[PDB]
């Protein structure tokens, strides 16, 4: 139940669009009720002839009534479609936009554990389900009931109470058989959807690892592992479509038994002198015009049922994946002095394995602090917690003495600029990626960042320059070039706090020192936290934080830590060993 | 087109199965259904026996039995035969869809590295889905919607010829010709809008998927609304195109209805006039009524059938264009296998660039000796990973050649060449599975002993042991739940499980502390005897103890020699090593 979302629609002229559309339907249905009465002009072709002329009433009245009735029915249906198409496309678009936004609202844990193909299939299928569900609720529930009741009333009036009882019995057995077969088919369809999602997810995962498959020559292995899920889906789909065919034959059996009974009773009434032969075609046309909407209601029920289950699936994917949230009436972060404080932070990604065991440190405002440690000590975890992708179990994190968990995430992330360990670029040009740092960045800012990131000369020597396409995830650039593009993005952003998580690992020391010296020259009060395994990158830092066993082991300058003969001294001795 | 003549050799292996029986049965079912549909109004035309020869006990027997037997049972048998065709053909159809999807996936993995580097994942996904669906529906309509419609059309024409002379048949063929004409005209009117619409849909989905891949980036720069707007733009463009297309379809439907109902009025008016002259009966009225409805019901879909066949043909031609253009490396005719007796590597005057407007390798020549441990260093952009990609033959050089044990890489099967190489790439990507599956991926059917030995060699065995789920820990998409060093060590473990004669580490230990790195390297040097090891690294301490160091600068080999030799020459490597020992 997500009701209030469509209510803004009446702000527009959608009223005028929907009412007329509904109006069209009604008029079309009206002609469909005046179509068999139009066909009892054959009575005037046999019984009593014509009041004025026997063949003139029949010819003229019949051509006009039957032809215009069928044409006007189709015309009103298509007029409804034509006038409602704009509203329908706008509704589908708004649903897709809101789904996309809610998908970007989800937590980092979800996107790290996601499967892109599965998410794609689930989103597509659920959006189609919701769209068709709303369409059927607007155009296939009230008109069908109207036709059903109207045709029942006409049979009541012109044929007593036998035809209506037979018709309601047929309709009730129809809805019962439909429910039974649909409930039988729900399991197969659910399994089929799940298998299709898994198959598409596996295919997309194989696409993401194309270079891996090439590196290990496992093309046939991936082909077979996709064919497995493909064949499972094929079996499930065969079962489901056979179920649908059986439902169709049962529905046809019921409707045609009603047909035989009705026309037999009508001709028996004729043979008893009660009814006319025109009543035969009367009941014929009315039963066909009643068989169309019941065939519509069967698929309407099936579609609403599976649309509800697919909607539940998609929402279950977009529901419970929001860990970090703003506290009620959260204020904005005020960065007067860009300091960072880790106050006894205890954190782990999952409760069964703890990574940070009460970590505490103080990055002074405007300082240039480094973070070292072995692989797995939890440095990138510090980076992720500072950006509040997760909340710590115990302790807290402060920026200028303010708890990040008690401030709006927007203001917190506006004060931070992160160059991640895994740098990912948009499948666009270098200019777009570098300008992405700030919305509406000027060419001057882009050039300044490219010069500060030591890629201005690289971009200048490129045949397409700033318009060079970087490919998916920027893999068409070299590693150092991608890292420098990320640095240029964060420089365009220009926040008070900067965090380089292994930002220059793919750079030669010369280019790295160019970037760092340019930053130290042009920056005045920027705080710069840097993580690196290459100790030469951070030797000239103001302070170095040695992380060990999820805690802070040592802290101090390069010379102090070397003289203290501690853990950092061992690192630098083993790395500076000739 | 000739694409269908070129595509047909693949539906030729399909002919060898029992699916001959299933398709024959399906066609038979169709034919029986059409026969019953034709016979339906023949005996609904026993309303004549109701009025004419009527008013007694015998007429009521003729009529009751006549309609009960023929009309009700006939329409039921028609629907039953339609669904019987569906049920007997469902297996063949699903198998055809599955085989098409498998072949599309295989060909997609057959394309060149350039394509996948420049690809758009969401666009590729949407295009593959739409094209496979279109080809499937095209084949389905060619098999089940061409012969039955022609049969019904000609049969109803013959029946009208017999029971109504030659005026009705001429009117009917005129209506049919104006119907197909209007359909073609409107379809070609909307085709451009449909192509633009499909293109916009693909672009929008590609943009959304790219935003998904950059979730962390969007979060880092707070551009959620920016991505929302950049997706909404293409979404509403697609919406406008779709509105235009569906309105075109609505006009097509009203025009078809106009034609059909004009023919209806004319035919039934002529029938009642013939009745008024004593020529025809009221049964002829109901006759022509049911026959005209049963004749224009299949045409109500051939309009879309033409659209579907056209778009399926163009998508098939697009597929053939994509496979005739996006495979740049191929095996020479009767290519032999690579015989690596002595794992040496040779770059003989290699001139290469990715695009012709920018050359990266300017006549590079070097000799990696068999069993040696050579390093490749240089500034960012010199073309070291380019050397790595050329050695694996992702691209072919413009000039020069590459040799492994004296054999030209371009004159050997790619499978044997790539089997002799094991590379840890600069961009390590893992499958969205467990650590055990990723490490075991190095060799098909690797044993637990090999996986454990490789995890020990990559210095990650202890880490996996201390994990709550051990080898079954999920690494996430692209292995982003592991750390950088852990992911690199998993990649090293993969290449160690593979255990080829030649190994290439392109920045393989950059995210590792020097201790773990030296553990891995010492373990390798201990267990390896005659393995050739090419290593690329900016951190020179990783490669200082190499047998030879190759300095690459702007695509040319500048210096060459041991660590001591290059340090003593006071050249570029000496400058790099002095600047890297910063002692600040
Ligand atoms: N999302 C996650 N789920 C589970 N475990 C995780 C997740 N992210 C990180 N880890 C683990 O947490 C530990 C610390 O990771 P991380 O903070 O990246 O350390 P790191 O040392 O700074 N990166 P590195 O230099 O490459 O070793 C490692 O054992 C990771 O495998
Ligand atoms: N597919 C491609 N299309 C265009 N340019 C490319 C492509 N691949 C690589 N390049 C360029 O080729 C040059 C060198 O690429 P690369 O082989 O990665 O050198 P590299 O030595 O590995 N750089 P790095 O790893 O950062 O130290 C760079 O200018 C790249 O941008
Ligand atoms: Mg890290
Ligand atoms: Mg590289």
């Amino acid at each position: 139940r997500f009701l209030p979302y469509l209510w803004p629609a009446d702000n527009a002229v959608l009223r005028r669009r929907v009412v007329g559309a509904i109006l069209m339907v009604l008029l079309g249905k009206a002609t469909t009720l005046a179509l068999p009465f139009a066909y009892k002009k054959a009575v005037d072709a046999m019984t009593l002839g014509g009041g004025a002329q026997p063949a003139l009433t029949v010819a003229l009245a019949f051509v006009l009534a039957y032809a215009l009735g069928r044409f006007s029915g189709v015309l009103f249906d298509n007029l409804r479609n034509i006038v409602f198409e704009r509203v329908g496309q706008d509704a589908t678009r708004h649903l897709a936009e809101n789904v996309f936004a809610r998908l970007h609202k989800l937590s980092l844990r979800f996107h790290l554990a996601r499967r892109t193909g599965e998410v794609t299939k689930v989103i597509e299928r659920g959006t189609k389900s919701i769209d068709t569900m709303l369409y059927f609720l607007l155009f296939n529930i009230a008109p069908t009931v109207i036709e059903l009741t109207a045709v029942i009333v006409i049979f009541w009036l012109n044929f007593g109470l036998g035809l209506v009882t037979a018709t309601i019995l047929a309709v009730i057995a129809y809805v019962w058989t439909t429910r039974t077969i649909t409930e039988w088919r729900t399991h197969l369809r659910e399994k089929m959807n799940r298998l299709d999602g898994q198959a598409l997810a596996r295919a997309v995962d194989s696409l993401l690892n194309y270079e891996t498959v090439k590196y290990f020559g496992a093309e046939s292995r991936e082909e077979a592992r996709y064919a497995s899920a493909a064949r499972a889906y094929a079996d499930a789909a065969v079962k489901s479509e056979n179920s649908l065919g059986l439902l169709n034959i049962a529905q046809a059996l019921i409707v045609n038994l009603l047909m035989a009974g009705a026309m037999a009773w009508t001709v028996y009434g004729w043979s008893q002198g009660k009814l006319t032969v025109g009543d035969l075609v009367f009941v014929n046309t009315y039963l066909t015009q009643l068989f169309r909407p019941l065939d519509m209601l069967g698929m309407v029920y099936r579609t609403i049922r599976q649309g509800l289950i697919d909607m539940a699936e998609m929402f279950r994917l977009i529901d419970t994946h929001i860990e970090v949230a703003d506290v009620p009436n959260a204020p904005a972060l005020v960065v007067n002095r860009p300091s960072v404080t880790f106050d006894n932070v205890v954190f782990g990604y999952d409760r069964d394995r703890e990574i940070l065991h009460g970590l505490s440190f103080e990055v002074a405002a405007g300082s240039r602090v480094a973070i070292v440690g072995p692989s797995g000590a939890g440095k990138s975890t510090i980076a992720r917690l500072l950006f509040r992708f997760y909340d710590p179990w115990e302790g807290r994190i402060l920026i200028d003495g303010q708890d990040i968990a008690h401030v709006t995430q927007t203001s917190l992330r506006a004060a931070l600029g992160i160059v991640p360990q895994d740098s990912v670029l948009f499948n666009d040009t270098i200019g777009y990626n570098i300008a992405y740092g700030r919305d509406g960045a000027s060419r001057a800012e882009v050039d300044a960042a490219a010069k500060g990131a030591a890629i201005a000369d690289f971009i200048a020597r490129l045949p397409q320059g700033y318009d060079t396409e970087v490919g998916e995830r920027g893999l068409k650039l070299s590693g150092g070039e991608k890292q420098r593009v990320a640095i240029a993005r964060t420089l365009v952003k220009n926040p008070p706090i900067l965090l380089f998580d292994e930002a220059t690992s793919a750079l030669d020391t010369r280019t790295e020192q160019d970037i760092l010296s340019t930053m130290r020259a042009v920056a005045s009060h920027r705080t710069t936290i840097s993580i690196a395994h290459r100790l030469s990158t951070i030797a000239d830092s103001d302070t170095i934080l040695v992380l060990d066993q999820g805690r802070l082991a040592e802290q101090g300058s390069h010379l102090d830590l070397l003289r203290r003969d501690g853990l950092y001294a061992e690192m630098w001795a083993r790395q500076a060993a000739e």
